[PDB]
């Protein structure tokens, strides 16, 4: 294997043909071929005017951006792109596809949570930004316009359902759309401060204790983010820890030369359709969920080698290991998906 480049995307607040020509004009100029793209957020994947109840960003400023023109098929996505939700999200769309989904050709979100493979990479994706007094709060399903202005806050629970991924093997990057919460003060937080002295105030505070747990605990090789509108590099141990900024300003994309370790298609982490699978008594009411008065981590703690096999061949049998495009709706995919959850779940026969 030669290599693979990835390009690494901050956030898009819909501009989709501006990154792409960007991107085609990169792989132009350098004669490089992009694999993938990722995205750290801000997707707002508005399918229609209907879906702009469910967008928070000021009425004065509030535009549909060019989503649309992919989902009705008038633009088509020239290479994969995988994402996660930010702070400018349709976020109505975000919770029916909470478990991950293909929003349009070639447009992958990670739900809520996820890892997932590609070219024998591991990819863990957090979305939503940091707000406290939203860490412990369910979802509730469907959306609905009231929650417009809590759907994309990081819930806690993510922590319990990440924190086990890097047992068997490292994590190769992790996205989070706010930056961990600290590593401000592992790169030139000076020469930050004077592009941006509003940071200052915050201090070493800045960004989310949820995405600074997970980075301790994964140590990925690469952790990315965006959100903040400028670039950053910091290294944290073993992580190299990348900010970018916005489509249409500077340093909005890079590229991430990494080894060709095998070439497949994008698939499903199987370490994490085990945690999927084995917390499904938690996300058992489709309409409140997670359930906390069910304990994630007890829930984890069950599996075993033995039954994790058993778990990837009963996934394999009803979903397969490779992530595939679904054209029914996102509310139909919801309910899909999780049958099929509850359904393998049940399957194991666990006491
Ligand atoms: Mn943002
Ligand atoms: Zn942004």
């Amino acid at each position: 294997g030669g290599g693979q480049h990835i390009a690494i995307v901050g956030c898009v607040h819909g501009k989709y043909r501006e990154m792409y020509r960007q991107l085609s004009e990169y792989e132009k100029s350098t004669g490089k071929e992009i694999s993938f793209v990722i995205c750290t957020g801000d997707m707002q994947t508005l399918r229609y005017e209907a879906d702009l109840v469910y967008l928070k960003v000021p009425p004065k400023y509030k535009q549909m951006g060019d989503f649309h023109l992919y989902y009705e098929g008038k633009e088509k996505a020239p290479y994969l792109t995988l994402f996660i939700g930010g702070n400018h999200e349709s976020s109505n769309v975000l919770l029916h596809l909470y478990n991950g989904g293909f929003v349009c050709f070639n447009m992958y979100y990670l739900g809520v949570c996820s890892c997932i493979n590609i070219n024998g990479l591991r990819i863990v994706g957090v979305s939503g930004i940091y707000k406290s007094f939203d860490e412990k709060k369910p979802y509730t399903y469907p959306p609905s316009p009231n929650d417009v202005v809590s759907l994309f806050h990081t819930r806690n629970y993510v922590i319990q359902m990440l924190s086990n991924l890097s047992q068997s093997s490292q994590i190769d990057i992790s996205l989070s759309h706010d930056w961990p919460q600290g590593i401000v003060m592992k790169g030139n937080y000076k020469q930050l401060y004077r592009f941006q002295p509003g940071f200052k105030k915050d201090g070493a505070s800045l960004g989310s204790p949820i995405n600074k747990v997970i980075l301790n605990t994964l140590k990925p090789k690469y952790w990315i983010s965006g959100h903040m509108h400028c670039e950053y590099h910091a290294e944290e141990g073993p992580t190299h820890f990348i900010a970018l900024g916005k489509i249409g300003y500077k340093n909005a994309i890079s590229y991430l030369d990494l080894p060709l370790k095998q070439k497949t298609d994008l698939e499903y982490d199987k370490d994490w359709v085990c945690n999927l699978i084995m917390t499904w008594p938690a996300f058992s009411n489709k309409a409140q969920f997670p359930d906390l008065s069910y304990s994630i981590s007890e829930l984890l703690s069950k599996r075993t080698k033995e039954l994790d096999k058993k778990i990837i061949e009963l996934w394999e049998k009803y979903i397969g290991l490779k992530i595939i495009y679904d054209s029914d709706t996102f509310d139909i995919q919801f309910t899909s998906r999780r049958f099929y959850i509850e359904k393998i779940y049940n399957e194991l026969n666990i006491n």
